[PDB]
């Protein structure tokens, strides 16, 4: 069976946790352990392709190792997760792409850009400079919200996407 291996990445408390829970519980989580890292499978049909998605939901203490490097270089697709109000966790994805570039040593790599809390009224983060950033990257970008769902299937169903059109490169 096609096995597709995502990871979601991004600040902690943009809506990593729960973007993966809506995704494959389809429930929504007030609250979710910031010390809880753990990769969650489901099988689901893509465009008539039976996908198993093995899901990466970084978290924990912010640490460095050749085993993470090793471990983060076999993510096939990566999820950057910003939240729509909170300007600081949109100015860290510069971050988390320099080290997913950094252990794949490759600016062609499938990701997705996230711009989750997309139900919140108190927006700091303009849809157009989002959209910027993206195009800068030569990635898609998706709105979501993972309490109401908006946007979650389309955001891991890009990826997925993202992730065929690279293997026929
Ligand atoms: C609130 C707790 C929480 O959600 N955290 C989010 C993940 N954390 C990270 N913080 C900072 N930079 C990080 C960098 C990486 C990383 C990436 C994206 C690619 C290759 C890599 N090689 N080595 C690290 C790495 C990852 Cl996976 C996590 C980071 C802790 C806080
Ligand atoms: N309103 C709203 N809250 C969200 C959304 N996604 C996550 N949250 C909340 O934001 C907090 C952090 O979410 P979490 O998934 O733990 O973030 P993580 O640290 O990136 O894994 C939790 O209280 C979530 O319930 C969203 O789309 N909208
Ligand atoms: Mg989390």
């Amino acid at each position: 069976m096609t096995e597709y291996k995502l990871v979601v990445v991004g600040a902690c408390g943009v809506g990593k946790s729960a973007l993966t829970i809506q995704l494959i519980q389809n429930h929504f989580v007030d609250e979710y352990d910031p010390t809880i890292e753990d990769s969650y499978r489901k099988q689901v049909v893509i465009d008539g392709e039976t996908s198993l998605l093995d899901i990466l939901d970084t978290a924990g203490q912010e640490e460095y190792s050749a085993m993470r490097d090793q471990y983060m270089r076999t993510g096939e697709g990566f999820l950057l997760v910003f939240a729509i109000n909170n300007t600081k966790s949109f100015e860290d994805i510069h971050h988390y792409r320099e080290q997913i570039k950094r252990v794949k040593d490759s600016e062609d790599v499938p990701m997705v850009l996230v711009g989750n809390k997309s139900d919140l009224p108190s927006r700091t983060v303009d849809t157009k400079q989002a959209q910027d950033l993206a195009r800068s990257y030569g990635i898609p970008f998706i709105e979501t919200s993972a309490k109401t769902r908006q946007g979650v299937d389309d955001a891991f169903y890009t990826l997925v996407r993202e992730i065929r059109k690279h293997k026929e490169k």
